[PDB]
């Protein structure tokens, strides 16, 4: 491409897993909203959080998608994995699965940084570091607040744990 | 579930299907989306045709999923597959690779009718017929109006073609 | 300079490169926008295009005017050079010719960012990426967006092509 | 705690450091700020510039408060050391004391980006590139400019000159 | 200075005891409000009280600082001490030692207005009588109502308690 | 050009000169302008005038360009030579400069209207008169004015001369 510059097939390659691994996330996502969905979990601000968060998710991606073709790089899009639940047993629970795999994207996006960063990619680090990586801290800070609280609380066992949390924080 | 009334088995696991291929659909056009933002391709109104008619896919999966929930079924998520292609050649082509995928979802949606109506479900037939049916018959009907163009005005060999369809349809 | 701290006379050197390098840039775009502004070549919105690039320039030309003097940096201008030529042949070769000076001025960047770099200056390397590599790949792409669709729409020889893509995506 | 992640001991401890210098220099410029208000000093624009920096400065530690935490890192908080001077002697002695400060609190953030790029934390270091590097160049900048100007027209010994730049360049 | 008059040395070096231990409050708050934001705490409308008591009580210490000024005093400003606990235990924990703080204060204030009163200073006793002593025994009495209603609840053994306190009382 | 009418190749030559001249007198401000951005001299309105002043050049150069273009005249850029100095020492000399400068702009505008009137082109002489020869005794005016001005206070000895001038003139 004639716009390609100062551009590795490692970062290329790397920003094409981080692609795969953000909409994974984004179907993880989807996944857990429409748990909370059912008739027998009901707790529709549980869904809503995450029905966000899986459309934030594919805003993560589609911005990857951009700065490769910006980059001149190649889109592969690969299998979108289902995830590995179906159900999701409970508000804490699924919020602590949630913290998993924002600790994992976060991984991946650092594993990311270190390949662009050894490529002498400035570029890539600094779109990395602006989008992507204060972003994650948030979430993950976010997360593991709320699973202080309902662990706290006595969630799952605690049958008014989760209710009341879906009605004031989640509201 | 104690919600679950009318509702077989079958109309079940054909709408999990149905959601499934959907989600297939917001896949195809992420992709084809993002294949006309290549430097290369640079065709942006195109691109920018595709992108929502992803989101939109996506939305007719989360109506699926919602009526599940609704009706006391329960949603099995399956891998979203990669495309069939990396590459889409040309903005005529990529309509018409279009024209088919909506014309594969139309037959899976009357199919899913077909199943709903013989366990004589109307809630179902009608949700069909009220969300996805003429949904379905307007977005055939639409690239089929745009590829007729295209092709009259003799694209992907006459270069001017995409470029001012891109301008005058798709603007 | 009693403001001066941790700013190595490479880096103030290479800033000063970098200044003169934006700087014939702007001069470069000046003489694309009124080579269009001619007679007999009157595309108008080519010209308006390059002598809003060439105003952008000199502002990025100013920026590091300006934070070599913040950090205690002299400023050392030299000769702006006349641009290597009077006339640009065609819009589509004109913006090729910009191309490769945009590309020019991206290497000289990440020189720059490499040199900062190895000092450990980390407000130099942050101000680089923050206010030049992204405007940089998003020039470069835009740039390579225009050229695809203008050969392919067979410019120069073409003699719609130019006349067209100057309304429609220059307007 | 769950939500750490590629976060080292070396940044958490120099995280702490950094919280007690900014709120040391917090201090400092309580101290400035009160001096000039005395009714032997009087200039109540000086006064109130080092007022404002003291707020600011407390900003500066509790965004590294924030950080920290978010990290997962443990706030340790010391000692807020008194002044070195209880008298700051004229307003253009107070701003090369302030110079000074502002350059000490400069290297130390510089040692701080140092630690955290040695254990490869992008997060960190664009933190501090973000939200303290710039910020520390425009108030040395901002700081030497003044002092210029105070020195020139020749202060302290010019009785005139420190009345006059509280009037029109500290207004 | 030309402006004292009335004004004993034993008042204003009690105002200047005075000056310190407010800023002593204000970190001590400042402590506590960034304890409640540790990930494996996450009460953050206790946070947010604590955070805002940090900024009251340095607007009380800048009012003892202007009142020194303003009656011809001189400020002599001491380290301030880290606090006394570095975790605070629990929300009802935390405010108890908030309580035990303020009437520590409150008793210093007392102290300070019989010294005042003994030196037939009145604009120092109606000073502090108008700007402390209420503002003092509201905020005592509110910590008081504060701490009576947690350890009703069961606070900290009921892991609802400080939860629910936290949304309600506290936002 | 078929275009071109009544207009000599003298003419032409001399617009191409006098724009040359109108770029080397934008640079010249320029240079200025971000001298006195240095923190050794620090006189930010004198910077802003120079700065406008490059500004204004410039547009004073392209509105040569666009004559040279509508009377169908070719367009030749030269080098835009670096200023005379790298320093301009005080407030007043560089004003003192800039009015040697406009005055030898002044004295090239008159040149090229007695090319002009000399080969009865009438077109010209107005666009000189209109647009550029009453500008710059206005511009030759004003420096006068403010060499004068600072002059008598005392400047540069008087150290609170350029600072006040700054402050009262400039702003
Ligand atoms: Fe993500
Ligand atoms: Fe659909
Ligand atoms: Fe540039
Ligand atoms: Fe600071
Ligand atoms: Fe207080
Ligand atoms: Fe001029």
């Amino acid at each position: 491409p004639s716009v390609r510059q100062n551009f590795h097939q490692d970062s290329e390659a790397a920003i094409n897993r981080q692609i795969n691994l953000e909409l994974y996330a984004s179907y993880v996502y989807l996944s857990m909203a429409y748990y909370f969905d059912r008739d027998d979990q009901a707790l529709h601000n549980f869904a809503k959080f995450f029905k966000n968060q899986s459309h934030e998710e594919r805003e993560h991606a589609e911005k990857l998608m951009k700065v490769q073709n910006q980059r001149g790089g190649r889109i592969f899009l690969q299998d979108i994995k289902k995830p590995e639940k179906d159900e999701w047993v409970s508000g804490v629970e699924a919020l602590e699965s949630a913290l998993q795999l924002e600790k994992s994207v976060n991984q991946s996006l650092l594993d990311l940084h270190k390949v662009c960063s050894e490529h002498n990619d400035p570029h890539m680090c600094d779109f990395i570091e602006t989008h992507y990586l204060d972003e994650q801290v948030k979430s993950i800070k976010e997360l593991g607040d709320w699973v202080t609280n309902l662990r706290r609380m006595g969630a799952p066992q605690n049958g008014m744990a989760e209710y009341l949390f879906d009605k004031h924080t989640l509201g």
